């Protein structure tokens, strides 16, 4: 689980949407397993505006952030999981890492702010669904 809060949204993962979320919808797209929801509070999270292909990215299944290694946001195949069936996902960004469905939300982070949020795992990868390019996050 995790979000991440920059001005008055809450960005999560799709799959992860409550009904709250969906009773207050900004924005949503099955193919990069992203929702965002307007919030009542101001957001603690400042996102990247870059093309960083390092960071650090928080593990919940470890306990552990770990610096990773990531490639640019792609469009490519991911196998199925608890959540999803076997589809090609965009906006998504691999390293070599650990992740578990549970360990979804958990925040990739540069120099900049947050990249992104994990979204994929299995086979010694991890996924995370950039949102470095919804330029809209940091206004209105
Ligand atoms: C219905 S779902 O959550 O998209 N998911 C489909 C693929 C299966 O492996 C697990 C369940
Ligand atoms: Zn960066």
């Amino acid at each position: 689980s995790g979000a991440i809060y920059v001005g008055n949204y809450r960005v999560v993962n799709r799959h992860l949407a409550t009904h709250n979320d969906w009773a207050n919808l900004v924005w949503e797209d099955s193919s990069r397993d992203l929702l965002v929801s307007s919030t009542t509070a101001q957001g603690c999270d400042t996102i990247a505006r870059c093309d960083c292909q390092t960071g650090v990215y928080y593990c919940s299944s470890r306990r552990k952030h770990y610096p990773v290694s990531f490639s640019k946001p792609s469009l490519i195949f991911v196998e199925a999981s608890e959540y999803y069936p076997a589809r090609y996902q965009s906006h998504l960004m691999l390293a070599v890492g650990h992740s578990e469905p549970g360990d979804c939300g958990g925040i990739l982070r540069c120099q900049h702010g947050v990249v992104g949020i994990v979204s994929t795992g299995g086979n010694g990868l991890v996924g995370f669904a950039d949102v470095r390019d919804l330029l809209w996050l940091d206004e209105e």
